């Protein structure tokens, strides 16, 4: 008998499931409570999706308690079982007080009734509701496809709304489609229905939190970021949330504390209004896996905002400070997760006690080209592509991850022709954006869009370029898509792409363990996904 079950990310044990301990290091107790978790939010999704069809309110608190929990759950979010547990409370006694509310409580289901307040019985309850709860292969595949979607899409959503940005529409669909995830009833036609339906709610998550972002610190521009540096004190700001910069950014003016951005947070310094602080240094190391030794050769304090947190090392584990809905046992907490004032001055004052950070390397690396940036660039890209100096794209956005296999794309890149551009968001923009890659008339050939959220530029980039070119098909646009996904936001991304008709996507360095046969099936019939072999054969074959 397995101690836990989970396969939800790329790492997952033989790309088949994580039964003894995650290979990101969640423990079976952890995993058990994040299931538990997960169970109540679907039940919490049902009630909430009654009282709304019932014609009763459904207050905000509920939508940010839902998709807390579901951020809580993403890997590398939280491994702090006591806060997990609370959560399971917390969500049982607000599914409770909103049952009170039913006019007609009929058809609740067990995850809609059921509570527990002793960590105890959230354990052995986690025994019967995770994944192989569900017996049947496509339905199974599918419910878990569309849940982790949907831990994608509220992380995205509640990004948004901590900049105080959110649509009834959008909370209303998470939690309908968290319920339809334990409804008995629904045909795989109807759940494949839904996934794209999660997809098409991920392009509108996407879209909200894009809106957000430069509303309220500009559109991301043309920028070079300094990846050495400086003498003073520093803190690492690291994960997705520009609100919590901002916070910081404000309380270290003054103090003789610089600070750094870590991995997602890299596109926070193409943002005009964060480039207003003197002190808000470069962009420091690499992707969120290489942090045990990144983390420690910063020498100050780590704030981490968002996933990704690996368990630290004892080296560095006094000066990791977590926040939002991030948590590791043993790690200072700064409390808030809807965007509120944050005192950041304990981890300040630690900063000043720290040496400066050892430089790992120096130069400059180019980003901004978000939708608004390109578009502004559009007629200049477009008469490139018509004059044959741009003969393709390379969409090679995504999620990094720890896999050696992952070479592959930073040597894919170095082969690709010179007369070829990238285009990249997220993460996974760190196995080729510390290469000399060139440029094509100007143009550099690597374009950093941002944060995997930015992938929505590249769509909005490719769908402009559609219309442009008078196209019936954006799969006739010069694009091919060679992306690496390690976790659920990467997961959301790729349904969003579906939703909106793209073709052909080589989705690496492994295929979800998460698809079933017949799912699998299903997408490579209809939507043309493949996976990755060797660089130099896929040079080849893919164009
Ligand atoms: S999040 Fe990934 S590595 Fe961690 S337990 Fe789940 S599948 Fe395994």
């Amino acid at each position: 008998s397995n101690a836990m079950f989970c396969y939800q990310c790329q790492e997952t044990v033989g790309n088949k499931g994580c039964t003894q301990v995650g290979v990101c290091g969640k423990k079976p107790e952890t995993a058990a409570l994040q299931d538990a978790l997960i169970y109540v939010t679907k039940g919490l999704g049902q009630i909430a999706t009654r009282l709304r069809a019932e014609g009763k309110a459904v207050d905000h608190r509920i939508d940010r308690l839902v998709t807390g929990n579901l951020f809580a759950t993403i890997t590398n979010a939280n491994f702090d079982d006591d806060i997990l547990a609370e959560r399971v409370r917390m969500t049982c006694a607000a599914k409770k007080e909103l049952a009170a509310s039913l006019t007609d409580k009929s058809g609740l289901s067990d995850a809609a009734l059921w509570e527990a307040s002793e960590k105890s019985a959230m354990l052995a309850k986690a025994g019967t509701v995770g994944v192989m709860a569900t017996t049947d292969d496509d339905v199974r595949s599918l419910r878990w496809l569309i849940t982790f979607g949907l831990k994608g899409m509220a992380a995205y959503a509640k990004h948004a709304d901590v900049l105080g940005k959110h649509e009834n529409s959008l909370d209303a669909f998470m939690q309908e489609a968290l319920a339809k995830t334990l409804d008995d009833s629904l045909s795989v036609a109807d759940l494949v229905a839904l996934t794209l339906e999660t997809g098409k709610f991920g392009v509108s998550a996407m879209a909200l939190l894009d809106a957000a972002n430069t509303g309220t610190y500009g559109h991301p521009e043309i920028t070079k970021v300094n990846i050495g540096v400086g003498s003073n004190p520093g803190i690492l700001i690291s994960g997705h949330d520009l609100r919590d910069l901002e916070m910081l950014l404000k309380q270290t003016e003054g103090t003789g504390v610089d600070v750094y951005t870590h991995s997602e947070m890299l596109p926070a310094h193409y943002y005009p209004a964060f480039k207003k602080y003197a002190h808000f240094k470069g962009n420091y190391g690499n992707a969120w896996w290489k942090q045990k030794e990144e983390f420690e050769s910063f020498n100050g304090p780590v704030l981490l905002t968002t996933n990704c947190l690996v368990p630290p090392k004892d080296s560095y584990k006094d000066r990791v400070y977590t926040t939002g809905i991030v948590g590791f046992t043993g790690c200072k907490h700064i409390p808030g997760e809807i965007g509120e004032h944050k005192d950041f001055s304990a981890i300040i004052a630690h900063a000043k006690t720290c040496p400066a950070p050892t430089e790992i390397e120096s130069g400059e690396i180019i980003g901004g080209f978000a939708h608004n940036q390109v578009l502004a660039l559009a007629d200049k890209v477009i008469d490139a592509v018509k004059s044959g100096a741009i003969k393709k794209f390379v969409v090679m956005a995504g999620c990094d991850g720890r896999a050696k296999s992952r070479s592959y794309y930073t040597d894919f890149a170095e082969g690709l022709p010179k007369d070829t551009v990238i285009l990249t968001a997220g993460c996974a923009k760190y196995r080729y954006n510390k290469l000399n890659l060139g440029d094509i008339g100007g143009i550099p050939r690597v374009l950093d869009a941002g944060q995997c959220n930015d992938s929505y530029s590249l769509a909005v980039i490719a769908l402009k370029l559609k219309e442009v070119f008078g196209l019936e098909d954006v799969n006739d646009l010069p694009i091919v898509y060679n992306i690496a996904w390690y976790e659920q936001k990467a997961v959301i991304v790729l349904l969003a792409l579906l939703s909106l008709g793209v073709k052909n996507i080589h989705l690496g360095p492994t295929l979800p363990a998460f698809l079933s046969p017949n799912v699998a099936k299903v997408l490579v019939e209809q939507f043309n996904i493949g996976g990755i072999t060797s660089p130099q054969d896929d040079l080849k074959a893919f164009f």
